[PDB]
């Protein structure tokens, strides 16, 4: 079984984090045998931790592990821009089997927060001319790049036939997604709106569509 | 600290050849000619492939092969199968006693066909435009590999300002699905006989118009 990890942590360059990483007792609470690793997207792993506290060779003292129970916990303090990666635990749960963290993505705020502009687009007539319905939800301008997107059809939950892409930066530095639903003419013309909500940094922005 | 690198996952088609690597130091894998290959199934016991490098055991299939060179091993599949998903291991001595291991690489087998985008061009909404905006999208979906370029045309010209693309990302479907937005006032959105979207994908164009209504 995996090890939990929280999906993300943020700070300001100089500040102190924390990363938690939760087993067993047949693993992480088995043994001094935690791990933790860097990962910038598309290099290799560096490995920061190795049985629970210690560094490897030219690995920065800002880096310290330790462990309470079934959660090992790494630090980052000193906190700067080239921090900002995936960060996975990993422990022995016997001599040869290995469990992993599901990682933890550490943003280092270089701008401030900035909440979605959300534009909803209903289906183009070429779209229902095609028998087809997709709806587009564009959402841009935020930051941290991170979203939750949840549809509605009158109000009420509809979960099937999303597709949410995962965010990426834009020209002016900030991020940009989007989330289409697809619909057949029945479903889209049998409801009276459907609605795109987007939340971020737990505030919401619901928009909402209907047939002409 | 010591550990055998291997690369976390990798994937290949059903009967074609893949090779994982498994690099270790001079005193490890460069040093002997004693490195170990393992393949495990979730919840099953390994399964040793290949030992000393590239010795094969009986009831082994001779789709699996073993090289050294310098301090990194490799282990190869031919014929790739849908039963050789798994996670394979690698293992060398360290020195009489001593062994390290591998941190394993999970295999994945799976068909990944080329395919075209699908697009979508959608005209400024009308919220957006009471709202004194008129941002166009052009939806680019169910493609494969996950690269594409945009080129948008306002009257059949180019049109470079005001347009992102966001990065493609992977969709439920192992296809990638982007978008492309163009960033207008209503009034440049009215004042076009024509506006398009142009997405080439591996030698393949396909361009969709829409036009003020
Ligand atoms: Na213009
Ligand atoms: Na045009």
């Amino acid at each position: 079984s995996a090890l939990t990890q929280p999906a993300s942590v943020s700070g300001s360059p100089g500040q102190s984090i924390t990363i938690s990483c939760t087993g067993t007792s047949s693993d992480v609470g088995a043994y001094n045998l935690v791990s933790w690793y860097q990962q910038h997207p598309g290099k290799t792993p560096k490995l920061l931790i190795y049985e629970v506290s210690k560094r490897p060779s030219g690995v920065s003292n800002r880096f310290s592990g330790s462990k309470s129970g079934n959660t090992a916990s790494l630090t980052i303090s000193g906190l700067q821009p080239e921090d900002e990666a995936d960060y996975y635990c990993c422990s022995n749960a016997g001599s040869y089997t290995h469990v992993f963290g599901t990682g933890t993505k550490v943003t280092v705020l270089v701008q401030p927060k900035a909440n979605p502009t959300v534009t909803l687009f209903p289906p183009s007539s070429e779209e229902l001319q095609a028998n087809k319905a997709t709806l587009v939800c564009l959402i841009s301008d935020f930051y941290p790049g991170a979203v939750t997107v949840a549809w509605k059809a009158d109000g009420s939950p509809v979960k099937a036939g999303v597709e949410t892409t995962k965010p990426s930066k834009q020209s002016n530095n900030k991020y940009a997604a989007s989330s289409y639903l697809s619909l057949t003419p029945e479903q889209w013309k049998s409801h009276r709106s459907y609605s795109c909500q987007v939340t971020h940094e737990g505030s919401t922005v619901e928009k909402t569509v209907a047939p002409t």
